[PDB]
């Protein structure tokens, strides 16, 4: 009987790869009708799926790049218990799997990064280990520095499970509400089935305190192009990780974005936010592969 997603499609059914671990990654593939400029990978974040991007990735492809992605681990079409992982480097593995194999089909195209969130921590330990490499990284409020309010009582639930046996323990839910202004887009997330809804498994923030001290080490050695986008009203990634960010990399093209009052999903914001940050991905983009 054929593998299926979480949601029993038939991976047989569905563009796909298998991971080093054995586990079907569901995958998404925008390609212009002309020869490709550039291929670009979208990395999303924890508890989202690669879907939420059907607009960006459609921008991009306006502009004649491969847009790729894949659902991570534990989220959305691919396999993995939800919002579980081994070691927060699975998901920079899986995405070095995904560019490689995409250089093949589509040799001597430069390769760019897009993540947001989560799936921006990912994006810059990607980049970290191939310097010199990959073309250029936009950033999307990614998790360099954790709110510190949220980082702190995390931690506190960190040392209890460190310490003892307690799968089962978790964080509340993150509210959807303080990560944008904009409602409508509020009400699609928590519409949208794909999208996991539960409160943080401990070992999984875990990880994710795993992301911010191996993004931290990263940092004085990123040489990569990049365009980083963040709010400044931003309650999940603090804003002081983006300016830390444009401090202590060492890459020579960087450019930071500040959007004022702006709530953390900057591509899911007010309009006049939303369609900024496409309007300034399109120049960024456009710019490095003319
Ligand atoms: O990746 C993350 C994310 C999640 C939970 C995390 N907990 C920590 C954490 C904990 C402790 C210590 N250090 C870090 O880091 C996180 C990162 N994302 C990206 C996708 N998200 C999203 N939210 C929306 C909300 C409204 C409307 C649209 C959307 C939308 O499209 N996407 C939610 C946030």
């Amino acid at each position: 009987s054929p593998r299926r997603t979480p949601q029993s499609i038939p991976y047989q059914d569905l563009p796909h790869l298998v991971n080093a671990d054995g586990q079907y990654l569901f995958c998404r593939y925008w390609a212009p009708t002309g020869t490709p400029k550039a291929l670009i990978f979208v990395s999303h974040g924890a508890g989202e799926h690669s879907g939420r991007y059907e607009e960006l990735a459609r921008m991009l492809m306006g502009l004649d790049l491969l847009v790729f992605a894949h659902d991570h681990v534990g989220h959305g079409q691919s396999e993995g218990e939800r919002m579980v992982v081994s070691d927060f480097h699975v998901f920079v593995r899986d995405v070095l799997q995904h560019v490689d194999s995409m250089q093949k089909d589509y040799p001597g195209l430069p390769v760019f990064l897009l993540g947001h969130s989560m799936g921006g921590a990912i994006a810059i330990l990607t980049a970290a280990e191939r310097p010199g490499h990959f073309a250029g990284m936009v950033l999307i409020s990614p998790l360099v520095l954790a709110n510190p309010e949220s980082a702190t009582t995390f931690k506190v639930l960190a040392a209890k499970v460190l310490n003892s046996v307690l799968p089962n323990l978790s964080s509340g839910p993150i509210d959807s509400s303080v990560l944008s202004r904009n409602k409508t887009e509020v009400d699609i997330y928590n519409s949208d089935p794909l999208i996991c809804r539960a409160g943080l498994k401990v070992c999984f923030g875990i990880q994710l305190l795993n992301a911010v001290s191996r993004v931290e080490r990263a940092l004085p050695k990123l040489t990569v192009p990049f365009l980083l986008l963040q709010g400044s009203a931003d309650r999940l990634c603090d804003s002081k990780g983006a300016y830390l960010l444009m401090e202590l990399a060492k890459s020579q093209d960087k450019t930071l974005k500040i959007y004022e009052g702006a709530y953390h999903v900057l591509h899911k914001e007010l309009p006049e936010v939303t369609n900024s940050v496409f309007h300034e991905i399109n120049m960024w983009v456009s710019q490095r592969t003319a």
